[PDB]
């Protein structure tokens, strides 16, 4: 059963990962997506969801403005062979999340720990990392650190790399 | 309000003498299916930031996908009145003929009113190509570079060529 927002504030909390959320319409343009991240202190995490040709699944979280090489990455996370994009199917399967939704805190929904999760090492150089809780009207801030933290209690070990360029 | 379709948009070009390709896909929304769709497509891929100051002077910036506008200062560069605020839907759909989604410069064809001043980043034109959605996103089209003013001219509005990514 996917969890919701709620869910997952609980989850934070008895973790004793402290949290604060802005609550706002959901964003969809250039001009408006930014304008809101720029009301919202800290790093703003965006997320690549790709396998390879052994179908092992990953999400590799950078910051918003961050570019990854896709025909190189695989080289840097381990994987088998150049990455493709992971198809919906297995996204919704795996992270409870559809195509807008995609968020890193999607972990809490991978009970069977399919997918690895990679974090930028620019990204972990922001204090305070933000993401959706399973919702895009809301918007979470939570310690860099914490991430990490939040990521292991749901039994993903996170490997901490450089793949943004 | 103007909101012609990709068909109309080609004809307009081939008036023009603007020779195009497209390609069609599916339409992409997540950050690895977009990237790896722009990784088949030759040339500069551009967003665009629907802006308004604080005398409703609308702006698209057209930038390069990967760029980053700051939105603090940008107003300065574009001759603005003021920090600039995003531009509300309505006032997208009605100038442009274009939703959330589906933002594309090409959408300068629908504003027959001339409302928009479009602004180009210098940085975007120094690719031969450039492509955007031909207001349909399940296509993305190529243009030459300098062919994306001569189409921006013809619609009446002389673009603004300037730095305004960082």
């Amino acid at each position: 059963s996917r969890k919701t927002a709620t869910e997952l504030f609980e989850f934070l909390d008895g973790l004793g990962i402290s949290h604060t959320t802005k609550q706002h319409e959901p964003v969809f343009t250039v001009a408006e997506s930014q304008s809101l991240r720029d009301l919202i202190p800290g790093g703003h995490t965006k997320n690549l969801f790709v396998k390879d040709k052994k179908d092992q699944y990953f999400v590799l979280t950078v910051e918003e403005n961050a570019v990854v090489d896709l025909k190189s990455v695989h080289k840097t996370i381990g994987a088998a062979s150049r990455v493709s994009f992971g198809r919906p199917e297995k996204m919704l399967e795996y992270l409870g999340v559809v195509p807008g939704s995609v968020t890193v805190f999607g972990a809490i929904n991978d009970t069977a720990r399919q997918v690895t999760f990679v974090l930028d090492s620019d990204l972990l150089e922001n204090e305070l990392v933000n993401g959706h809780p399973l919702s895009n009207d809301q918007t979470t801030t939570i310690a860099s650190k914490d991430l990490i933290r939040f990521l292991e209690a749901t039994g993903h070990a996170p490997l901490v790399l450089k793949v943004s360029e």
